[PDB]
């Protein structure tokens, strides 16, 4: 294991292996404490801010409900009260906030802020989600799997639908920790060339894989794991729900399952559209791990703000 | 006493006059606990999601005054985070939101989404307001009988207005406690049939009494307490102000009180719209009751968290 | 050094010197403690309500977190769930907001609400920014210097820019601490008379003087602080930015900032609208102290609380 | 309420209204206490040891929760290690266990070795069950009746079927309370005589009543409670079932149950003999209250170990 | 890892393979805390109600002192105290039972008892021995087999001798943790076909496999632990030892031993009758684990009742 | 003083008076501790398991009141569940139980038992009674000369009767802590020759004696105490009810008691045969100091636990 004692966590590909392994045994470790009753408010008096340019529940929620449990304090930063680069310089923000929290943790649209936010800081800075990536949701998945499967190295985990930033994320991760990864999506709508740049030469380290395809019954052959997330042109409603005729192909459902390992486990990262990239069959199938997966993210974050702020000099 | 652990609080019909009174007087004693300044940190770590769909402080600071209290955390989640059947359905936020915390209290429209969001919880699910009842008032409006009254058996208190959820509570509530509650309405809004039935069913049983009628001076007749909320068409202004003409005969004033005991009390939910329901004279005269009325939200809420996560196994 | 338990902070020309002196120590105690972290959770299980009726992160997170540094609770109310006089005249929020918490704090636009919520209130009420005055800011800032400087006494502070909120505060702290301040603002722009007033009768006492003036150049010379703070018209922009041809003369600057001492400091209230009122030359030269006076908004708050919530009986 | 310190607890008769009502209360404490998760080991380090000269699983196990919930420490004497007059006189054993142990509670067949226990004891003296009396019982009887009914007061309390020691102390107890009770059993299974003498010079004070009967359905009319326990010649059999058609029309059951009130509680201090003494429909029927009532042998007893032990001096 | 909370454990088919993992890190966990002194007294103030119908002292201390370990209270209710269908209904004990402690351990001859009693339970019912299944020591088992060899996946584990509870166990755990599981046994004394007909579904998911044999040195082959039980007809003494005969040729000795690896690990839940089942050479030959087998039963156990007491909700 | 730390305490002739004085000096505090209501929780978590293959009430209960003050669990283990050498062999159980408990202590028949279970113990083992000895017994015994007389050197005690197991350890102790030892018995019950030459080699170094006599009257002269205990051929009855002829000479009564001391103190380890070898005029005189006697069983004891589990490492 290793400290991150002050560290950001930005996107996954800065991390080692090691670095991932210590912060998923010390959320293994917390989430016995937790199932026993062991309290653990290892984090008094310290604060997290959470600043929310675009809201989402599942993450502030998992990060709220984390620091109440150590002991500390999140303080939730909206929207209508913190826009970034309106009424002052993000470098000013992070300067004053600073000043006044001890970690910081940003949901921004454009990962370049979450980026100029950590260059200022002088305080960890967590992204809780960006549109290149999603760091804590990947902390959780491979914890998921690697507590269901029992490790995660030789396991084919399998992503279908539009290459986005949980895809980047399961990309930089799985490929990091030697597992087998394949991500299949229609032909206009591939993960960043530099993260699957990423995703190869992480792989010749961990002996594990990547392979982009674009024919889902093929990409989903014997998979432990087949992982789906939402669709594409988010809010593009019939007027431009053109994501249905080419996506619709990628829906996973009974029949692409059937391709799968008979103990193959379904993840996303939540919220299902069920109808659209999955069924209700699916999800609900008990084949379906969406839950243990979203209560993982608990203690995932929980873990890395005990890493990075407990760890204090 | 009983123990109410794990329960929900969607409606005061489900319980049982002794699980009303259990709640009651714990809620005495951590009143007087407050009083004395004896800590009570009885619920340390614990979390509570409060999920309003419609904006109302006394009941969010009530409740999250009331965790703070107990040394729990109670997290805000609003409209413009938390729609419920729109982004995901009430199912799933319901599951996930189950996986981070240990109690849900909604305060929602529609009474039949705090329902589904009952039943698919796994975690106490409370309603801190929905418009078919409002139980967490009731509680704290006969616990101030109680406290004021010395009992709740033989007292005569007569709600006028308009039928709405804190009528139907108030009705469910005191008709289960031995009180003889009637309620004057203006001829077509009355109290729900169902609830109605409910009430005469109830009184049976604790030889109190119910009594519909549409003329507020016989109503008020030597009461012990005569209680009001805030009237019909809610956002109905000069365009529509109907409720003007029909409801203004049942505003409580001098005249109206004039009918009542000479020691009855006065009482309302709050908000007060000083000049319609009520006026000045009413909720300012020395038999207002409507501060230690609001107090009490606090203590018997504060009794329902210990109650339904405290006893926990 | 005095008690200050139960008592409001709408405005300091109602502390004596030894009032403001008493909050400067506790505070300097404070930010010692904070440096070699040692605990301090005076004020466990109390609760204080922040409402908010127009944003600022700054007052959110410095009270947000100066509370949890204390052991207890503020409770965030925003504009979307807490207007003033619009669903219940101020009295009566004052009433049931003062049965639930320990203090209140008011933003507010209105210097006039916080008046109204204070007379009505019952717990002390803290002023976080009205239209007329910033109480919190004028003891971080004269914290600030009282640090650098080594003495509050006979240095120079002058202002320059809009006579504002800020403006006022500076004015009425200063001179009543002895300082010699003197505000230097466009022609129609100077300080509320009132203030002025009060200015110089204070000034008579500690020693110090006020000076109001019309040529910055002037204003600033020799001088050991040199402060200023947004300009007028705030939402103004292209359509009435008239506030360019006027107030630009006054924008603190390599050149204006020539004329004071060599060992000046340069103080902002923040947000600071780079480019405007002052130059990146001038926030970024190593004479800025912006985020040391940032940061002393939690340390005097942090005290504030502590003696009028602490000194409890 | 009044203090117990150092009492014996043999036959309630002993005791005043208020003493048993100081139980009571403490018990209901107690029991709001255990329904909040609040800790009272109040008796840390104490002991108490429980001879039983024949078996009693809801005596064994309510008395050693009780002390482990206390924090002391109850040993378990039985009769392969604690005949009472045969290695040695009751009365060195009683010296000597004085010298160990901090309170003694006796299961025993004849009440003389309970009371001769006593006089040698040293040590509180607690009688878990006599053939004479059961004093634990009543106390969690009346307790159940005081939660149910709100009182005990005006209560027809009714006990059918032969008069044995539980009924001894229904009587003694509930014409203390002042509550009306009657009994009804064959014509040669009526309660000792003193006891009945006792009860009536009792119910003078507490305005009760008491009332032999000789027929089941009179005695029931319009009750509150319908109280039963197991019936005569216990060990019987067929070879002296003789129990039967004496004691048979005297059974609990749909009919009978049908002349009480409609509100009525059955209680019975179980074993139950299910088809005897009382049948499937009733025990089980709504209006039963077997557990509630047997769940309070745990508060009730919790009340006065604490009471006589703790009351040190 | 998952939550047990509230959970009975009858028998370990009901569990998935992570839930049994969950149990055995959290052991391993417990077993270091121990062996390097840290405390951990988690359920203070909890109790085990312990019934036992038939005597089992490693049983009754491992959980005795489990219980003590975690600051709880075990009660011991015995065959002279507790006949469990005699003076009582089944039901009717688990409802009261359910009363006063917080889990309920029962050994008892007949399996639907342990059945019955969970079924009426309300509290959690763990089973410690009936005549199908002996899930505690399946747990402790491979927990050794783990701690020893590293790993459950591979490893080949052979019993050998009459098919009962024990041997039921040992193959529906190791089939669902992937060993490869034998079971070589007299021709008429095989296990139970249902657990044969689990044990091999059980095996195709966790890539284990499961195997009767009727020849022992044939069943050893390779074996890397061999584990056997005292044998048939208990109590059959000279009249009717017929088991010997039949058994004889099972005993594990020298002979047999040699057919497995040299590191195989030999085992057996004891008692042992030296002569029989085993010989001297065998149990006290360095290849012998019977005694860290028979330590590990406290670990597991104490993990166990964390496990599903801990988990309060 | 000296450690005692693992230590066994089979038979006192295996001590040093240095060792013997280190358990009377730390009982003598524990003593002092209770009489003034000091806590001395100094062993929580341990347990002691106590092997009763024969009742004692008083071991049983002076052993666990004990432990329990000390803060640690005795697990009580009797015949029905405990025989020693039948399901298993001693070496066996003594294996098990010494990987869950942390001491045990038998009281068996068969000292070689008790010597057995030493040898393959791996935890000390503390013998309450076997048919050689009874150490407790004696500690308890010199522990109360102490005492009361102040000294225990040149102290005659006397015991009259059967020479037993008690009779062996009064000389095997007070002939190492120096007393000057005497014991008469009926002409073929005399001590153990082994123990007889042992109490002679002892008192050559405490400058104490021994004498073995058969004449009470001529033993009892100017005797400091005299010391008696129950008689031979126990369960003997009228069917071999010798014992009467042969030991009614040596009967403890008004007469032979004249002899000794006129502050003479009268011991017995209890039951006493009030009738037998004592009569009710003796254990009652008021200079009999069986009591004090009996209770510093407790004290004693509470040393040797102390000192032997206490000592860790």
């Amino acid at each position: 294991v290793v400290s991150l004692a002050g560290r950001d966590l930005l996107c996954l590909q800065d991390y080692t292996a090691e670095e991932i392994w210590t912060i998923l045994e010390t959320a293994k470790m917390f989430k016995i404490w937790q199932k026993i009753g062991k309290p653990h408010r290892l984090l008094e008096g310290k604060t997290l801010a959470m600043i929310f340019q675009k809201p989402s529940t599942r993450t502030r929620v998992s990060f709220e409900v984390a620091m109440a449990h150590l002991g500390g304090h999140a303080l939730y930063l909206n929207a209508q009260d913190l826009q970034l680069r309106r009424g002052e310089t993000i470098a000013d923000t992070a300067r004053v906030l600073s000043r006044y929290v001890d970690a910081i943790m940003a949901r921004v649209y454009d990962h370049k802020d979450v980026e100029d936010l950590a260059k200022y800081a002088t305080v960890p800075v967590i992204n809780g989600l960006s549109d290149f990536s999603h760091p804590c949701q990947a902390l959780a998945d491979y914890m998921t799997i690697w507590e269901k499967k029992g490790t995660i190295k030789g396991v084919k985990v399998v992503y279908v639908g539009d290459g986005n930033n949980v895809a980047h994320s399961l990309m930089i991760a799985g490929t990091k920790l030697g597992a087998d990864v394949v991500v299949a999506t229609p032909e206009g709508y591939e993960p960043d060339e530099k993260v699957i740049k990423w995703a190869e030469q992480n792989a010749a380290e961990s002996g594990g894989s990547f392979e982009l395809l674009h024919d889902p019954v093929k990409a989903v052959k014997d998979a432990d794991v087949i992982y789906t997330d939402v669709w594409a042109s988010m809010g593009q409603e019939a007027e431009a729900e053109e994501r249905r005729k080419i996506f619709r192909p990628f829906q996973v459902n009974k029949d692409l399952v059937k391709h799968a390992k008979p103990d193959y486990m379904f993840m996303h990262c939540l919220p299902a559209h069920r109808g659209e990239e999955v069924t209700d069959d699916v999800i609900d199938s008990p084949n379906s791990v969406v839950w243990d997966q979203a209560e993982n993210r608990l203690h995932a974050q929980k873990a890395v703000l005990a890493l990075v702020m407990g760890g204090i000099k």
